[PDB]
RNA sequence: UUCUCCCCGAAAUGUAUUGAGGUACAGCCUCGGAUGUUGACCAUGUCCUGUAGAGCACUCACAAGGCUA
């Protein structure tokens, strides 16, 4: 058939966030607002009262069956 | 921190922080889905309040006389 008429599924293919390049939409800083928001990226589950702090009631083993209704 | 036009559009508040020009959560923005008028204003009904004013009935302050150990 035509090679040249292969065409994907509109959808699926969407283009990547080319971030830096004009004031034609996010524009000198990249979509990050002036800030204490620079390279070298540092934290996820973290502030520093940290408050998944609550106590813990622990057994260590565990054991199941496959179910079959 | 570099190419374009189109749509919407904030925050500089709260609480916490060896925290105070940083950060977490909330608040406020946007997008998609769901409900689908529950939103807004203004009206009537109803309930709550101690400010403006005022007043000395209590507390404190206080002006001229009277009576008076
Ligand atoms: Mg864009
Ligand atoms: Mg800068
Ligand atoms: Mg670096
Ligand atoms: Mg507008
Ligand atoms: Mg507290
Ligand atoms: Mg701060
Ligand atoms: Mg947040
Ligand atoms: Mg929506
Ligand atoms: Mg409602
Ligand atoms: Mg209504
Ligand atoms: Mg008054």
């Amino acid at each position: 058939m035509k090679l040249h008429d292969l065409k994907p599924t509109p959808g699926s293919r969407k283009d990547r966030k080319r971030v830096g390049r004009g004031p034609g939409g996010t524009d000198k800083t990249a979509g990050r607002g002036h800030k204490g928001q620079k390279s070298r990226s540092g934290a996820g589950k973290g502030a520093f009262f940290e408050g998944g702090r609550s106590r813990l009631i622990a057994r260590l083993p565990k054991r199941g069956f496959n179910n079959v209704g």
